[PDB]
């Protein structure tokens, strides 16, 4: 359940800068996506400090993409550190995804499957496998997916493959060129980074996104 | 080649033990046999990125951060910069996300005077689903991008042979999957400049013995 269907992609690599901008929009968002830029620079503990400070949900955007054995250790360390869910790459195959799924089940946490990416290079290899990956996710029982806001038509095919009962979130809104509303037509929530945290006033920017989405 | 950074004994230790003391102890025990250590997320996420500078100072070993960077260009650059800032000598990047994603890593590597290793084909079974079908092209893309260091699968020597003929004799190839995953040090080293070995060594009763034994079976070839 994402407040305002808006998730913040906190990719500032500065703890102060990060905590500060995440406080300037906490009233608008209650779900934060934390990735390696911040975790590698400030440590895995930044996750508990984010929870303690903002009492927000944490999605670790780690794009796990290793062999099953290692994917298990990465997920375990990520959940131990307190992440509510972790985003996993599907291109490595079914056994690699099933590894994070097992650890998510064992620790009562969630796995989000990244099927298609939002950037241009994504066309070379990812795009053509996107559907088979989303399908693999269905066979595996994955209920949470991540799809490209930059390609509304693709984001739409993804939603018809995963079904209406699946939770779908989508990055690539704003900076990369995606439109909130058009994205929210198929996705449950949008992920927005630079458009908020690189803004003179993140509080406003965020608000502005919600104001053009209340009409939804 | 010779215009590349070699690895002592063609053996790279994959240190994936998840706690500082055991990692430091096991690595110290085999330090005599290797001079390149591959540190991944299992260790870094449990003990912090400072662990990279500590291994580097303590052992005088070169560090390869096996982070498999696989994000968009903008984020890949921040990940590589943080990794190099942490002191790593190289970083392993996935190729499946495309050329623009690899170039972002390469820009920061050459900017900071570090290396990038491109992961073309993976070594687990699931790697046959979508990565194997794109591997030759990912390798071709890396050669075109200027990539000189690659990572290929020990578990599939015929596939590793194809990689080597795609990247040529001057490129540097390292390969995982030897031991716990079933790969043999011999066949692999016919194509790869060096093997990456984790569990066969760090979970052995006696790590030093395990490492010396491998280096021996390699010695004759
Ligand atoms: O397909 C993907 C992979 C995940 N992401 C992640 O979503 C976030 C987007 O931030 P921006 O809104 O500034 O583009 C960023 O953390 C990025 O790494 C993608 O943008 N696209
Ligand atoms: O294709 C790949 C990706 C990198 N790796 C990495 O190589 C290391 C192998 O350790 P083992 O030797 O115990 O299998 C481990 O850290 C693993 O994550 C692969 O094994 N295969």
């Amino acid at each position: 359940d994402v407040m305002n269907r808006l998730i913040l992609a906190m990719d500032l690599m500065n703890r102060d800068d990060a905590l500060r901008v995440t406080g300037e929009v906490r009233e608008y968002i209650d779900t934060v996506k934390i990735g390696y830029p911040l975790v590698l620079s400030e440590g895995m503990d930044i996750i508990a400090e984010f929870r303690k400070r903002f009492g927000c949900r944490i999605i670790a955007d780690f794009k796990v993409a290793d062999i099953p054995e290692t994917n298990e250790k990465i997920c375990r360390a990520t959940f131990k550190a307190g992440a509510d869910a972790i985003i996993v790459h599907g291109f490595p195959g079914a056994d690699s995804v099933r590894a994070c799924l097992n650890v998510a089940e064992e620790m009562g946490r969630e796995v989000f499957l990244l099927t298609e990416m939002s950037h241009p290079g994504a066309e070379m290899f990812i795009q053509g496998a996107a559907d088979e990956i989303a399908r693999m996710g269905v066979d595996l029982g994955v209920k949470n997916y991540v799809g490209p806001s930059t390609r509304p038509e693709r984001l739409s095919r993804l939603r018809e493959i995963i079904g209406q009962d699946s939770f779908l979130i989508s990055p690539g809104v704003g900076a990369q060129g995606g439109d909130p509303g058009e994205t929210l037509r198929f996705a449950d929530a949008i992920i927005v980074g630079r458009s908020i945290y690189l803004a003179d006033n993140p509080a406003a920017a965020a608000a502005g996104i919600i104001e053009s989405i209340k009409d939804l």
